[PDB]
């Protein structure tokens, strides 16, 4: 691998700590970094480091190099997980990125479901829920302006910082578009087919509008506080329902403005779904009202 001085970080300034999970064609580990900000060479910060499995082969490496190079290109934004540095020289390949303190948005929301003075005031309020959606839309708009189609956008792929800033994750991955087992649960027991636009699912076609569809599913997850899309519906039935043009019901405690937005995102024709710019504006006006 070539030396890229703009991104290279001394591996000995890293102290690897607890694993965060895998399935990425490698594995992600919490770490402390010293001098990530060169103005303060001895200061510690908490980061996340992606690396290969210890029994990985050349295909996994190519993919990790690829995701690295993608993250170099897309540049920096508040509402995405940002690249911090890389270790490519004299040792294993490390990709260093921001670490979000509160985990993924799905678990964030599910852990904060209200009770079934402030006795019925749960942690999550409507304006913060709308802010969560607005931030995801902002990040996706940025990703779109950098020619990046996410292809998996879901609450589990949104990370939450200590200050409750949404950061879109896993946007630089090779998805294996042409060999998806629609029936197979992932590491969570999650079925990613439930986030696929009709054009991607039936015609293997991905555009930025395909991601808008996924955003509408993600909207539904937010306002069900981390619910599972198409609740109780086996994948076999999902195929039929989608061919029949069926859509999810309006969730309880969800204003018609936001179910409206969901339904627009799930328009069968990609050209009749909102753009992320439009989503950003529509959510911003809601955020302004409340
Ligand atoms: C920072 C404090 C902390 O420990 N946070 C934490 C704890 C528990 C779960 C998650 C987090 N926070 C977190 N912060 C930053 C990143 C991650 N997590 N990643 C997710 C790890 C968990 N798990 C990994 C395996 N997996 C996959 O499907 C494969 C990725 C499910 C999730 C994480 O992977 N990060 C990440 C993101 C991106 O986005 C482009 C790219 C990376 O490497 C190139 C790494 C960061």
């Amino acid at each position: 691998l070539p030396l890229d001085p703009l991104w290279e970080f001394p591996r000995d300034r890293l102290v690897l700590g607890k694993p965060l999970g895998e399935g990425c064609f490698g594995q992600v580990v919490r770490a402390e970094a010293f001098g990530m900000d060169p103005a303060r060479p001895d200061q510690a910060s908490t980061v996340a480091v992606k690396m290969l499995k210890d029994n990985a082969s050349d295909k996994d490496l190519a993919d990790l190099v690829s995701e690295m190079e993608v993250m170099k290109l897309i540049g920096r934004h508040k509402n995405i997980i940002n690249l911090l540095g890389v270790c490519t020289q004299e040792g294993p390949l490390y990709v260093i990125v921001e670490c979000a303190a509160k985990g993924n948005l799905r678990e964030f929301l599910r852990a904060r479901r209200p009770p079934g003075p402030r006795s019925s005031e749960g942690p999550l309020s409507f304006p913060v829920l709308v802010s969560c959606a607005y931030q995801v839309a902002r990040g996706m708009q940025y990703l779109e302006s950098r020619k990046c189609i996410h292809r998996d956008l879901a609450a589990r792929n949104v990370l939450v910082t200590e200050d409750n800033v949404m950061k879109i994750a896993d946007f630089g991955l090779a998805r294996g578009v042409h060999h998806i087992d629609y029936y197979k649960k992932t590491s969570n027991g999650r079925l990613p087919v439930k986030w696929m636009a009709p054009e991607a699912l039936f015609d293997e076609v991905y555009t930025h509008q395909s991601d808008v569809w996924s955003f509408g599913i993600l909207l539904w997850e937010i306002f069900t506080l981390g619910g599972s899309p198409y609740p109780g519906i086996p994948v076999e039935e999902l195929f039929s329902l989608l061919r029949e043009g069926h859509r999810m019901d309006r969730p309880p405690h969800c204003p018609p403005e936001l179910y409206g937005l969901m339904r627009e995102c799930w328009h069968a024709a990609p050209s009749q779904r909102p753009t992320f710019k439009q989503l950003v504006e529509a959510l911003d006006k809601v955020l302004l009202a409340v």
